């Protein structure tokens, strides 16, 4: 075939009538810069948010993070939870695996009072219940702790296996629409279970992992994280993202804007030295963390300047 410009033309319409029956995310290339809602509830290092692309988790959608055991996770859920109730939204959390410590959370910023907590007896109930409270359309984030640990009645009562996945299935189908049409968004921690079913319904899915222990010059201040987004129907997938997790403070906001700061232009990096827009910010990466969470009114300028180079 000896054509040039016709093919994009064709390609163009191609796209269009897939979109049109499977939706907007159903083709896409890496290189879109496309869609950006209204609708977004940030997950607490810039970092992330430019990666998830939309500048936060989506709205009506199911998100999946997951990872080993100690990682992340929780926390960048806890963060996404924090958010979506600095929003005056209200949180749930399913919890099946008995292990939060809300001290970590109220630190994070969780208004651990209102958190709306459950515990469920079977992992058929857990779903449900966070069903109907999804249903009521008053819920903003629900997040549901551990899909591993959601053993179904029959299991949990004696009476083999091929349980979880369609006790998920099941679920999530039904979920899903009630999600889409509430303006809610489910996070599920995952262990890498549930598989298939969540690995399919889920608009986004996070790879959360530990890379680096974070020397503190004594011990350790935190843990370098490393986020791969492996899956986003809200834009072009397989981004990824580095952030601190300090131990007891979570995800370093601040610490956040310098590594964006500086792989903008917007901050500079004179040997051992941060500066920003003339002044300095101070001697070292803590340094300069600790110059911006004193001094919000500067650390927030950097995050505008950067959301306005990007979104």
């Amino acid at each position: 075939m000896t054509q040039t410009p016709d093919r994009e033309k064709a390609l163009e319409l191609a796209v269009a009538q897939i979109e049109k029956s499977y939706g907007k995310g159903s083709v896409m290339r890496l290189g879109d810069e496309a869609r950006q809602p209204i609708s977004v509830i940030p997950t607490g290092s810039i970092a992330l948010d430019v990666a998830l692309g939309i500048g936060g988790l989506p709205r009506g959608r199911v998100i999946e993070i997951y990872g080993p055991e100690s990682s992340g996770k929780t926390t960048v859920a806890l963060h996404a939870v924090a958010n979506a109730q600095a929003a005056g939204g209200v949180a749930a959390f399913i919890d099946a695996e008995h292990a939060l410590d809300p001290d970590y959370a109220k630190k994070l910023g969780v208004d651990t009072d209102s958190l709306l907590v459950s515990q469920p007896d079977t992992g058929e109930q857990a779903l449900e219940i966070a069903d109907m409270l999804i249903r009521s359309g008053a819920l903003d984030i629900v997040v549901i702790d551990s899909v591993a640990a959601l053993v179904p009645r029959a299991e949990l009562e004696g009476e083999h296996v091929g349980l979880q996945a369609r006790l998920m299935s099941q679920a999530l189908r039904k979920m899903t629409g009630a999600l889409n049409n509430s303006g809610t968004t489910a996070i599920f921690i995952n262990q890498l279970t549930g598989g298939k079913a969540l690995k399919f319904y889920a608009s986004v899915r996070m790879d959360v992992r530990r890379v680096e222990t974070l020397k503190d010059g004594t011990n350790a201040v935190g843990n370098r994280t490393r986020v791969k987004v492996v899956k986003n129907k809200c834009l072009a997938p397989f981004k990824q993202a580095e952030f601190d997790i300090l131990y007891g403070k979570g995800i370093s906001r601040e610490g956040s804007l310098i590594d964006m700061g500086v792989d903008q232009g917007l901050i500079r990096k004179s040997g051992a030295w941060f500066t920003y827009e003339g002044e300095q910010l101070g001697q070292g990466k803590e340094n300069a963390r600790n110059f911006l969470v004193e001094n919000a009114d500067v650390a927030d300028e950097i995050e505008k300047k950067i959301k306005e180079k990007l979104g």
